């Protein structure tokens, strides 16, 4: 009966990521576009329903103590800065996010616009991408991007909130991390250190074996064992960005999960690295610009918010 | 047997739009990178060969004089900006143009990105314009853009030089002119006063009866007549871009034509306008943020440059 | 006047490649299939039009001596075997080629069914060759394959006869040569090795400096400079082909020219090699299997085939 | 007349360098044992006089300002830590450096032993490697290391201070790093990827063509043109050393030059980089760990040292 928000979708050619921040004193602006975005969704996707324009709202910290009574998610909190041995995770303010997705540029696009402009005034957009997607879902590193995601019952209960909390029983939580990561050293940097540096190869995306694996590899820190021996899943829609104008060349990560504690995880695994392996080889490459901690409700929620404190 | 440039191509859903201006004494750099162009569309745009991968080199008055030697073409000029009455059509340096097109935005992305590390250092690139495309052609006005465009002999002998110049036979010139309209007084703006900006109408784009249609329209004032009765037509790739971010909702306008009188008596009907109707009605919305005029050589052109000067 | 056979045509992601040899005796019963072939073509292939079935008839030496009166095309000879200093390049006989093109396998396979039963015994199919085709037009190489044909003017001059032989205006000559290239050496051996192999990157196929690449290279070795200066091209539509249950791993070669004079040089490069570097890098992985030199006649030359001797 | 320290001396199989540290109030007490290292050097060595052992004495800038008078080289300094781009070049306080050769493991070691107990307890051994010696003086990386290093006239003029400091006339300057590199990533490398790395071959150690050398090749950026013409050249005593155990295998770099901005020269060509390159290609797998500049005097600044100040 409580029916999530479109998180378990494919990854789509094209995508658009707003994280607007609440300007003060605008709480009841928003509160009214808050239910009005699913309408917005149906009725602007409805042209071409096979484009499958697919809106994320997302909720930060801020954005939950300011909009909403009642009730708070366990683990939500502000993104918790990350200042690492030589890699710093910060943390730009964001009040919410938007995660669009569809088949073609346009409709995210006027879905976006369309989204301010019914709170006009009331936000300022501080990130603004416009997420395209490369020739096999690879990213501007050159390797195939989201291949491990989850699907049917591994991704529900990796993503899905039970009733462990049964007041927002369905929702995930989000950590966006809009890295910048340069391509001059990368581009001279030859194949195989770069599976040194994924984890997989690079033109068929086979894993590697798990003795040439090495230890601070980005798919070696990034699995996630439990003492029970279950794995911990996320799902991610990486979308990479850039302006060749500045020379930028950017994967937009952001990561869907159940608890921000395996997120947490997984960015201490990298950032913090393994007590043997203390950085990730990608974080040699790629340097996080924004980041923040979000949480998704039910599109039910949206539909029937709790009321304005 | 001079093959031109593909600028006789359908309008594609995707576009960047390169206006990169060379630097001092960096003449050699990007004299090794123009024959090496149609090399790196044939690279790479045969991955999917069903994307239609093409790109536009174009050359302004200024890398004429410095890139070749020999010739020049007749009326290739810098852009004359024109400080109309109340609307100016202003004119950033560029030196060179690189147009392109493709089914999406992954294979324009790798085609820039390889154009400008062919010549890594020789340019800086001045403007950067991911255009997208909207549902059914249309535009940020909500129009359908580019519908009169010519095919078949009237498009060939509107674009392609013959030999009036015949040392530059097949080939066009170029006016590149990104707008950032506003969309807060078009939008509280009434469709049927759209209409009267426009000339056509906007949900199906019916052009409007003669008498209906007013002097100061945009229809109304690009069509040329001459004297002996024919109509000079230009083809024009307009692709939508912006970010809204900043706000911006602009229209990339960028036309290709035989010779720059056609294009600029368009341009005095639109901002200096007819001696009765002295302002376009779209120029009230749309202000022209760069401008520049270059020249498409033919393919064979970039094939066998004429020797750096 | 003179309608080419549908050599000038983008490569499909599926082929059919028959080489069948002619029975003793049998040349009326082909003399009757061979005005059928654009009947069958028209016949099958209209269903589903959006297919692009298009058969390539090919007539080698033999069945030229065997089939045709009159005159003789001009270079029209049994395919030369290249023995080479470790490389050997076999020529199999086989009478006529069958070279089919579409968007699908099925309707390959339904004209190749009815184009030996319309022939019925009088034809042994020699070789039986099904070429798809891999994710952007690789081969199993893990290259881009033939981003290098040309189009349009440069094209039509590299394939079809002008009236340097008059009688066979329009109309090419075909060397197809069945490579069975292992992979257990191609894959152990490392990227930067295998584009010093083929001359061009792997995974975005620029093609590489003219100082890196070196002499040996396939793409070093396969243009072909003449005296005044132009360069002589050819189109090839090399489709891969292959059997796991053997372990067969094969790129079928089949080149499409003016002249055979053109192939034959690019093979000598290739297995006699230059006088500087007399082998070429991807010899040492692929080894030809089978080897034919055919000619295309027009398809008006099937619909009025000159009287049987 | 000013006999110079024997750094113009063949590679031995077996080094040892000592980076000793003086403790606080123990200045004195090396004062003492800096006249009795050659008088040690002579009477050890000498037992075997086949065996070369050759002292060579270091000296840093705290050691110079706490344990000489009078005064200074000019361009001694503490080494100037080098944080670049990705790779960052440290700097441990070390006061005085021992570096010992000879044809032997035991004679280096027993100089060292009556080395820090001729002047026990006023120091502590910061760095302790035993330098051993490949099959044809190779390091663990299985180039042939230090073939470049000069004879004769273009040697004692690269290493000896002439009469631009004529209170120092002889003695160089010593730039010890102690190199760390792994060898999982540097072993699974290709053979030909590694030459790309060195600038030279690997079995042969035949340099490469200047065109195939790439620019952030060691052998590429370590080559330092002078605006005359002349190339400044470093004599480098580069020797193994590693521990199994922790799984070590490091290369001590050591770098013997008539001034330090030639080696700092060499270093910011390393991890600077060229402003083209800014890596050097050794730099993805050797980091470095330790770090110092130090200045060797005379053999007779030692027989007649300064008095204590
Ligand atoms: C710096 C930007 C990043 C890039 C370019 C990147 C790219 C990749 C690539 C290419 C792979 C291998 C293909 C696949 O399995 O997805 C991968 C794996 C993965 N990435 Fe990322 N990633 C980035 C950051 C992150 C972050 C910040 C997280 C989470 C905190 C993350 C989570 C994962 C996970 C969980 C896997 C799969 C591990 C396994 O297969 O179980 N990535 N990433
Ligand atoms: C300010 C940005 C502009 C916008 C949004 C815009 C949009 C449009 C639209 C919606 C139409 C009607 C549909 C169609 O016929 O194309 C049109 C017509 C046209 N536009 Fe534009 N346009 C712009 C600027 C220009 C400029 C600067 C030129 C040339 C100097 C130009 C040349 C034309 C021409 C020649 C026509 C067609 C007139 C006829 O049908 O013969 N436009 N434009
Ligand atoms: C052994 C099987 C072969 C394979 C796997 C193969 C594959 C390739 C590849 C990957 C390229 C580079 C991409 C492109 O430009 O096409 C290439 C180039 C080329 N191949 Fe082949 N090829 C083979 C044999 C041949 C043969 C037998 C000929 C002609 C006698 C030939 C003619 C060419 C030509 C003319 C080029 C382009 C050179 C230039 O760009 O001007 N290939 N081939
Ligand atoms: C990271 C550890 C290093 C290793 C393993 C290493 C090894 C090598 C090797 C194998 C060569 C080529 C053979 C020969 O010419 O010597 C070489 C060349 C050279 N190295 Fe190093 N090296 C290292 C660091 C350094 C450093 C830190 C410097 C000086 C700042 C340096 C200075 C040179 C010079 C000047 C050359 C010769 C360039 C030319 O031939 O003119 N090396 N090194």
């Amino acid at each position: 009966a409580p029916q999530p928000q479109p998180v378990l979708a494919p990854l789509t050619p094209a995508a658009v990521f707003l994280v607007a921040t609440i300007d003060e004193g605008q709480e009841a602006t928003v509160y009214d576009a808050l239910p009005d975005i699913s309408g917005l969704v149906r009725a602007i996707g409805f042209r071409d329903p096979a484009k499958r324009l697919s809106a994320i709202t997302s909720i930060g910290s801020d954005a939950w103590d300011r909009l909403f009574s009642g009730p708070r998610p366990a683990e939500l909190h502000p993104f918790r800065e990350i200042d690492g041995g030589r890699h710093h995770a910060p943390a730009t303010p964001g009040d919410l996010l938007f995660h669009l997705r569809a088949e073609s540029m346009d409709v995210c696009f006027e879905l976006a616009t369309k989204l301010v402009e019914a709170m006009s005034g009331a936000i300022t957009i501080v990130d603004e991408t416009h997420g395209f997607r490369f020739f096999d879902n690879r990213d501007l590193m050159g390797f195939v991007d989201g291949t491990e995601n989850p699907d049917g019952n591994l991704a529900v209960v990796a993503t899905q909130i039970g009733d462990e909390d049964p007041d927002f029983a369905g929702g995930c939580y989000v950590h966006v991390q809009k890295y910048l990561h340069d391509m001059a050293s990368w581009n001279s940097l030859s194949v195989e250190e770069q599976e040194r540096v994924i984890g997989r190869t690079k033109l068929d995306d086979i894993e590697l074996d798990d003795d040439v694996k090495p230890a601070n590899s980005h798919v070696a820190l990034n699995v996630i064992e439990d003492e029970d021996g279950n794995e911990l899943k996320i799902i991610r829609h990486n979308m990479p960005f850039g302006e060749i104008g500045k020379g930028e060349f950017g994967t937009y990560y952001i990561g869907y999960s159940r608890t921000p504690s395996v997120t947490e995880r997984m960015l201490d695994n990298m950032f913090i690295g393994d007590p043997p392996g203390n950085t990730d080889r990608i974080l040699d490459f790629s340097t996080a610009i924004t980041g923040g901690l979000f949480f998704t409700p039910t599109v039910d929620f949206l539909d029937d918010p709790p009321p304005l404190p």
